């Protein structure tokens, strides 16, 4: 009973967070086996940030320019390299707490847990969706770079995000763990604009199924719609098109509730056209689009 | 930048969760030093649940009736006792991962992180407030009992909640770690009603300060109010009275934003009387009351 935005338990990742210092710049790194991963802008200084030439900056560095601190213990850096926008620091000690892990590059609309960290020390955990415009709506202050996002599946941690920057609109941008930015962003100290965002339709439908599973039924109707006709209304309200692949993904939730997917689409259409009229769904006065179908199944039951 | 509902990192608690089995009943326990804490209704059966006599049920049990599983390892139960609504199981092994910890009984309006668990295995983490009617709005399924709520302060875990039951309205009730229920509830398989709930005024004000710190200023006004006059309007909208102690607690946030507390009260009064007119605050169309002043300061900065 109840439905909450829920993060994965963070213990397996907490044991991987370290502090990386280069000069007067300190941020977080991810320590897996004998490698530490961190954002390459740790090697920048005050005037570098505007438009840094990272290959030049890195060639001017040596191993002893990097300070890695794991709790109170200093780790010796014995090699360094740059891969896209991430720095990889080889250290003399393999992390004894390295979980089973993978690196994954996620698609827009997928969610993950963020372990916000400062100075190598975890601060809090929360759930984020990769927006269609490749930003996330996080909570990050100075010193948070190198915090990572992840999913957990049977004690295997899939890392999918490393934090690098904030945009002027207060949203956030970063890379996969191979250092490739999500979206068009670059790691420079400049105001960068994201594309216009859209609402993740398949997630809104998943969340309406969660509401029914939890006993919220007031928005259902007897009407039905075609997929093409639903997507015409979706365009008008800046919702992503719903594909047949999305319909199939909602299959299990549709089977558990007995509500056909295109039936739930007819409910969403009426909610988009008439509003909620002062009612709420799962406690929300706005339609929620940061729960995937997987998130709903993981948390709901019978 | 950004403001998110954020849980504490859960690693220190994950290493304390075990499975407790009595007969065909399985739930979660908390393993600290050589004691396992769990809800006493683990010793109930099908017909016991309606109105169990727990002292009778426990006198009919012996140590070997309790199965404790820590991961794959079985722990030997070498003693047992009941304290209020919690069972305490002495085991032959002290938990090597026992954090520094305290047991605390919290006041309504305070928040904590919940580590939802099933079969001794952590499932997810989320933040909850103890409501004025001593329920929490959680997400708990069959098998979740014994999941705990906690706060963390400089690597000391303060445990404040253990989960025992759901109410017919879909909210949740439980005990402190000494086994005393929050609120009037009892651990019987019966429909129990909570008192009428009210909104946590000091938390709503804290969250309005978070919005200003984050650049949301549209709800401010030039007007001001007295505390007595604010509390007359609070009663009309089912808000808790604001005390001078609450005003003092909001001191730091007021000093950082330059907005006097009674000035922010005048904003809240106008929001209560006129609504938001289709605008949002920190992404919310409803006023949020599950962030304490401490939560805001912990997460916000300059
Ligand atoms: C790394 O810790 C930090 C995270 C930021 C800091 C505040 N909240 C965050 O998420 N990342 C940065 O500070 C990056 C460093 C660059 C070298 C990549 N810069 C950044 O986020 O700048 C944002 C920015 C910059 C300019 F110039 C603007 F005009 C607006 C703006 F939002
Ligand atoms: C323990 O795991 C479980 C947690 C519940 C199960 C579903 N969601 C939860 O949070 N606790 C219980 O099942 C307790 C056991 C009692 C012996 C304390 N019962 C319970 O929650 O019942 C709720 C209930 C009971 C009756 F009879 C009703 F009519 C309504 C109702 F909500």
């Amino acid at each position: 009973s109840g439905f909450r935005k829920m993060a994965f338990p963070s213990g397996k990742v907490e044991g991987c967070m370290v502090q990386v210092t280069c000069g007067t710049t300190t941020l977080n790194g991810l320590w897996l086996d004998d490698v530490v991963y961190c954002p390459r802008h740790v090697i920048c200084t005050s005037e570098d940030m505007l438009n840094p030439n990272y290959e030049d900056l890195l060639i001017r560095k040596s191993n002893h320019n990097f300070l890695v601190q794991a709790g109170n213990v200093q780790l010796r850096v014995i090699g360094h390299s740059m891969q896209n926008c991430v720095l990889k620091l080889k250290v003399d000690t393999a992390n004894p707490k390295t979980p089973k892990y993978k690196f994954v590059r996620i698609q827009p609309g997928q969610t993950f847990s963020v372990l916000a960290c400062y100075n190598g020390s975890p601060s809090g955990v929360y759930q984020c969706a990769m927006r269609p415009n490749f930003t996330i709506k996080g909570s990050f202050l100075n010193g948070s770079c190198g915090s990572v996002g992840f999913n957990i599946d049977y004690d295997c941690v899939s890392f999918c995000y490393m934090h690098h920057m904030e945009l002027p609109t207060g949203v956030h941008a970063g890379t996969d763990l191979e250092g490739n930015f999500y979206g068009p962003f670059v790691d420079r100290q400049t105001a960068q604009a994201a594309g216009t965002d859209t609402t993740i339709t398949v997630n809104v439908l998943a969340w309406l199924y969660a509401a029914v599973i939890n006993g919220d039924r007031w928005f259902l109707n007897r009407f039905t719609t075609t997929l093409n006709d639903f997507n015409l209304v979706a365009m008008k309200y800046n919702y992503e098109p719903l594909t047949q692949d999305h319909v199939d993904i909602l299959g299990p939730l549709s089977a558990q509730t007995g509500i056909a997917v295109l039936d739930m689409c007819a409910s969403l259409k009426e909610l988009l056209q008439n509003g909620m009229n002062g009612r709420t769904i799962l406690g929300s006065a706005l339609l929620e689009d940061e729960f995937t179908p997987f998130d709903v199944v993981r948390q709901c039951s019978g």
